[PDB]
């Protein structure tokens, strides 16, 4: 709670004056480039009154300076201001601007004012003018006093801050008294000690070692109140910590602002510095004459003109401007400082910059365009332009009062009319007329085409004599806060008419227009007419409504696909929006209109209602719009700048009102204070969790990576369509995780419908087998070793006589356990085989357990209530080197009397009779291995360990036919682990090759094709099968390795995924042939 007495004393001085010399002859050069920051302390009489010191800022008046500098001019800041007397009241008007300034950039800082050179100081001239000078600033005093022999009254300045507690009082605070613990002046002593090993060319620190420090000296510095200290610490005039979104400068700390000052010099003395935010950005080196530049078109009608009268040029300004109208994709180009000259041919060029030669001393702004029409469309975007840079950046401009110079007769001077009459005079009727001689009148299309919309094509424009809605409010529907959308007809339509409210300022019809009817693309709504009479806009009707009360109410209609698509288009939308530098800041799930319910259509979403979309180059925006609840975090702190990344925050909130299926928005539309607890973040849950809704694991997973804080860790706009335009996102259905120390290389699950799902895992990781049974709807692994050795292979039938279930087990011991699925307690452990278990496989039912020693183990399915039994007869057809692990089934025609399989390294098959039908070795590299799995469609895909290839036998002609290669297949995804450690097999659509190097490769049917390939979401692929989910079929579980630490996921895959990643990939194809016919004729 000691009273920390500093505040900054930048005395802004006008060059020439002395600003410099006044303070050398208080305390104790030619030019001081750029800010000089001295230090000064302060011992007042009363001892009592602490160390005022303050860290005096003198600043410089040279033009180039004068842009640069309007970024320090803070709050917490009792300024000063100097200039001449020998020039008199003339010093005093070159000041004036700058007291604008200074009391447009800070507001609650007393500005004290000094003048110099009391030896020819001729005050009797300038003291009426400077009486009368108090738009301004609160000015406190006048000291007129001389500059080297200081004989005057002086050090007022301490006698103007130690009583401006109160008096000066950051809002009723205390400034020069504030009792701040002990924690922030620890902070400002360690910065203060740490500035001297930092490096002294480039002093810069990252947060990491502020935290890193704060924690090595015990500084008690939370992480949750941290910036609020260094915010302070920053306000305080020691650091910088530019908190700017718009800068990316949020995480690099600064130390010395004496350095980041003196680099202007260092700039215009003609790295990762490049960020000169303060094509080129060296306003500094502009000339500033008036170049020989003569118009080609020299008369008084041939030409427009437009005008712009301005109190006062902002700190800034023209910087500014330049920067935004050197955007030229709508051209030899003279920019001096002030007057860029967008040259194009001899029929269209914008003459923007000042003239002062107006008999008065205000300052003009003016625009020229040749009066043909291309000249109009260039007037009329330069005006749209101009007035978004000052609506942004310069708000205090509206004072500003525009004028439109017309000429009655050629030949002459020009009149000034402004356009708030204008308005009036072209809104009642045309053809403005000429007072003196009624014959003589002018077009308003020649004079001020930003007035009548003709700034626009012609293609665009209104037809009034068919729009026949009556205003009756029968046909309503959304009110957004401007207009208010009814239902018409146009020409034979149905059209969504948009009439605008009693009084609205054209600049916010210019404001939609200008984003409606430049860009054209099939996910943006597309305007059909907009004319002025009634200030009206006509937009297609979008037909199955708006989507709020589509999911409000039409929760049957909402797939598991649709959610995709208007989760897509949208997404599409914004792509093309971000990338022509407008910013929406509005995407809510109130503005996304729908025009087709039906799933695989074209045209599903398209956003409306562009009330606040504002031009947004890489500077960005300062303004604070929205509506609460949709809002990006750092729109609501409104002091802060932010670009394009403050809008997929937006598209994240609207993700999850979709997800959710609308549950956060019915619930919220209660109490906005609900909706507005998370506005900046921390307040949203985990959406499965409470609203009942089904998993969506790949957009769980996005819908927090474009949900955080910092406005760099959001994704940009393409790689988040580049996330969503992929059918490895939508085909999903659950994604579990097993805990850790623990792998599974053995599955069954329960086609029975006990639960629906309630998949064994099989494992033997430990020397005991261990027997887990998994839960889906409820995730509970609730494991149990009951087994001596490994547990290599499951399988489970349910026994139809008397409705029985009895999972059945294998050890690699050897032994034949069983299990009741019902009982849990009972261990009718069968006759054990002669040898270890390799596999099993279940009218003729019948367990064709598989053993390492190559003979067939076949028992009876009745024989399951015995303990202990051997029923049927073994079937040695192998030797002690043939492993018999293949065991599969039939699909052609379900005759199972088929039933393939093969014994080791060589291929069999047999019937009910048991008997061998064809026995076809597999001889014909990689021979040296054993034999895995074998499926039948057409013929037999016979897969083999660390094997790259998969060969084809056929059943009929019993030769080969192709050599599939995987590796040679996976030759472009990136010595490889190109093996197939499992192989499962659709009904009739495609294959499903699992690869041990982490991929599903989903590898086609009718010769070789492939489809896609699926990747970086594992590690390996264990074993694979297809089972039955929810009273439905149509999944395909997949068990993912992660290797040390063993994570075992166990994935759920929709088996409709082939037709998925082709389905989706015709549909982006097709609407990419229509978002370039569109848009090609808005260049035409
Ligand atoms: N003749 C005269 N020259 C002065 C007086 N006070 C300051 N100067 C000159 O003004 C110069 C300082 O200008 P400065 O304040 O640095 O200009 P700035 O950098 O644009 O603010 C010094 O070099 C002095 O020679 C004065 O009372 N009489
Ligand atoms: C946002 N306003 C618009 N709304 C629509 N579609 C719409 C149709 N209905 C109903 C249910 C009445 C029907 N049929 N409701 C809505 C929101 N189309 C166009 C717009 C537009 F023009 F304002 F963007």
């Amino acid at each position: 709670a000691v009273p920390y007495n500093r505040m900054k004393l930048m005395i802004v001085g006008n060059t020439g004056s002395g600003k410099t010399t006044l303070l050398q002859q208080l305390m104790k050069q030619s030019a001081t480039v750029g800010i000089d920051v001295k230090d000064w302390p302060i011992q007042i009489r009363d001892k009592r009154k602490r160390d005022l010191v303050l860290n005096v800022w003198d600043f410089a008046g040279r033009e180039e300076f004068y842009s640069t500098h309007p970024h320090f001019m803070t709050q917490r800041a009792l300024y000063l201001a100097v200039y001449d007397l020998s020039k008199g009241q003339a010093e005093v008007d070159a000041m004036k601007p700058w007291l604008f300034n200074i009391k447009a950039r800070a507001s609650s800082s007393p500005v004290i004012l000094v003048g110099t050179h009391l030896d020819v100081s001729d005050e009797k001239q300038r003291k009426a003018c400077m009486s009368k000078i108090t738009g301004f600033p609160a000015i406190r005093d006048y000291h007129f006093v001389n500059a080297t022999e200081e004989s005057d009254a002086l050090a007022k300045l301490r006698k103007t801050i130690i009583n401006e507690s109160l008096n000066f009082k950051i809002r009723d605070q205390l400034v020069v008294g504030q009792l701040i613990p002990d924690c922030y002046v620890e902070l400002e002593k360690i910065i203060l000690s740490e500035r001297k090993n930092v490096p002294i060319e480039f002093p810069v620190i990252d947060r990491k070692r502020l935290l890193q420090l704060v924690r090595e000296n015990q500084l008690q510095l939370d992480e949750n109140e941290l910036p609020h200290a260094v915010h302070f610490l920053n306000e305080s005039g020691v650091l910088l910590h530019f908190q700017d979104p718009a800068l990316q400068l949020s995480d690099l700390y600064f130390v010395e602002p004496k350095w980041l000052c003196k680099i202007m010099a260092q700039i215009l003395t003609v790295n990762y510095t490049q960020y000169f935010k303060l094509y080129l950005l060296v306003p500094s080196s502009l000339s500033d004459h008036r170049p020989v530049i003569e118009l080609p078109h020299c008369e008084n009608s041939e030409i427009i003109i437009r005008l712009y009268e301005m109190p006062y040029f902002p700190m800034g300004f023209w910087s500014r401007l330049i920067n935004r109208l050197l955007e030229i994709s709508p051209p030899n180009r003279r920019y001096w400082r002030q007057g860029i000259y967008l040259n194009w041919s001899p029929e269209a060029y914008c003459l923007v910059g000042s003239e002062v030669l107006d008999n008065h001393p205000e300052s003009f702004l003016k625009i020229t365009v040749p009066s043909c029409r291309k000249g109009c469309i260039l007037l009329g975007q330069v005006v749209d332009h101009i007035d978004s840079l000052m609506e942004e950046w310069f708000p205090g401009l509206l004072l500003l009062k525009k004028w439109a110079l017309y000429s009655f007769n050629d030949g002459e001077e020009h009149q000034k009319i402004l356009l708030d009459d204008l308005m009036k005079k072209a809104e009642e009727g045309d053809l403005l007329v000429n007072p003196d001689q009624p014959r003589l009148t002018i077009p308003i299309s020649q004079i001020a085409p930003d007035l009548i919309l003709a700034d626009l094509p012609r293609n665009i424009m209104l037809n009034n004599d068919e729009l026949e809605f009556e205003q009756a409010p029968e046909f309503l529907l959304g009110d957004g806060s401007f207009g208010s959308v009814y239902r018409a007809a146009y020409e034979g339509e149905e059209v969504a008419v948009k009439i605008f409210n009693k009084h609205t300022s054209l600049r916010l019809l210019r404001q939609e227009l200008v984003v409606l009817c430049h860009l054209h693309h099939p996910s943006l709504i597309s305007l059909l007419a907009a004319g002025i009479r009634p200030r009206m806009l006509v937009m297609e009707l979008a037909s199955k409504g708006s989507l709020d009360r589509l999911l409000q109410q039409d929760k049957a209609s909402l797939t598991r696909t649709l959610q995709h698509r208007i989760a897509l288009h949208v997404a599409d939308g914004l792509r093309y929006l971000h990338s022509a530098m407008i910013i929406y800041r509005d995407l809510k799930p109130h503005n996304v209109l729908l025009f087709t319910l039906y799933p695989n259509a074209a045209i599903i979403a398209k956003i409306a209602d562009y009330g606040i979309a504002q031009y947004c180059c890489r500077m960005g925006i300062k303004t604070s719009e929205g509506t609460p609840g949709f809002r990006a975090p750092e729109v609501a702190r409104g002091n802060v700048i932010y670009n394009q990344q403050a809008d997929v925050y937006s598209f994240g909130l609207l993700l999850y009102d979709i997800l959710t299926t609308g549950g956060r928005i019915v619930e919220g539309l209660k109490f906005p204070n609900e909706f507005d607890e998370l506005e900046i973040q921390g307040k949203l849950p985990d959406p499965v969790k409470e609203y009942g809704c089904a998993p969506w694991p790949m957009v769980e997973k996005l819908i927090k990576q474009c949900l955080k804080e910092n406005p760099q860790e959001r994704p940009t706009s393409a790689q988040v369509f580049d996330i969503l335009n992929s059918a490895e996102l939508v085909c999903l259905t659950r994604r579990i995780l097993l805990p850790k120390n623990v792998i599974v290389e053995c599955m069954v699950a329960t086609h029975h419908n006990s639960r629906n799902a309630s998949i064994w895992l099989g494992c033997g990781h430990t020397d005991r087998g261990q027997l887990s049974f998994l839960d889906l709807n409820t995730e509970g692994y609730t494991s149990e070793e009951v087994a001596d050795s490994r547990i290599l292979c499951l399988a489970l039938v349910h026994l139809p006589v008397e409705k029985e279930s009895w999972i059945v087990s294998g050890t690699q011991s050897g032994t034949l356990l069983v299990i009741n699925t019902e009982d849990g307690k009972k261990r009718h452990t069968l006759e054990k085989m002669t040898d270890s278990v390799t596999c099993l496989y279940c009218q003729k039912n019948f367990l064709l357990v598989g053993t390492a020693d190559g003979k067939l183990a076949i028992f009876e399915d009745k024989t399951v209530k015995l303990k202990g039994a051997a029923p049927l007869k073994i079937l040695n057809i192998g030797n002690v080197s043939t492993p018999l692990m293949c065991l599969s089934e039939s699909t052609n025609s379900t005759e199972r009397n088929v039933m393939w399989g093969g014994c080791g390294t060589k291929i069999f098959s047999f019937s009910n009779d048991f008997t061998i039908q064809k026995l076809i070795e597999t001889r014909t590299a990689f021979s040296d291995s054993n034999i895995i799995t074998v499926v039948v469609d057409t013929a037999l895909y016979i897969a083999k360990q660390n094997s790259p290839v998969v060969e084809v036998w056929d059943k009929k002609t019993e030769k080969l036919c192709g050599l599939i290669d995987c590796v040679h297949f996976l030759r472009e995804v990136t010595s490889y682990s190109g093996r197939v450690k499992t192989l499962c097999l659709q009904k009739n659509t495609a294959l499903w090759i699992g690869t041990g190097g982490g991929h599903i490769l989903l590898l086609d049917l009718s010769t070789r094709r492939l489809i896609r390939v699926i990747y970086n979401f594992c590690n390996s692929v264990r074993v694979m099968m297809t089972a039955q989910l929810g009273s439905l079929k149509n999944v395909m579980l997949v068990l993912g390795y992660n290797r040390k630490e063993i994570q075992s996921c166990l994935t759920v895959w929709d088996i409709n995924l082939p037709h998925e990643v082709q389905n989706l990939e015709k549909h982006i194809e097709v609407r990419k042939e229509l978002a370039e016919k569109m848009r090609r004729t808005s260049v035409e």
